[PDB]
DNA sequence: CGCCCGCTTCGGGGCAACCCTGCGTCTAATACAAATCCGGCAATGGAGTCAAGACCAGGTTCG
């Protein structure tokens, strides 16, 4: 944003297109895929759930 | 009696070898020439194929 926030033309833009949001969710699905904490649910009685 | 001056001794610095406190989207085409693929006839010419048809030789049948 602080990028594009001189770049572009004043009279303009607007946060549609200041705005770029595929970052977060990459560094959401980054995180929740391949990552140490995130681990699968050891389930094979309920207490390993727990 | 004091004094220089390199010899040894330790310090500090400097450096070489291993991990994560690591791990961004970018003008946009045109113009043209050469090379290459490929699609479709267009000569084949050699290689395979069918069929006739002849070739006797020795069992096989008949006299
Ligand atoms: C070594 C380790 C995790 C090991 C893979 C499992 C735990 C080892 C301890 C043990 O031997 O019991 C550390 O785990 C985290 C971050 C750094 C380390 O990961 C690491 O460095 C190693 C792996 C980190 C993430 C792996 C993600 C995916 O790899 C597959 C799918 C995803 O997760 C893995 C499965 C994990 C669940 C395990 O669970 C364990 C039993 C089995 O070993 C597994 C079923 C159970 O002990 C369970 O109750 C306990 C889990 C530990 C909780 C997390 C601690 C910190 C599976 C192999």
């Amino acid at each position: 944003v602080r990028e594009r926030m001189t770049t572009q033309d004043v009279e303009a833009i607007t946060p549609q297109t200041l705005i770029n949001i595929r970052p977060v969710v990459a560094a959401i699905k980054e995180f929740f895929g391949t990552s140490q904490l995130s681990q699968f649910m050891d389930q094979n009685n309920p207490l390993s759930g727990l």
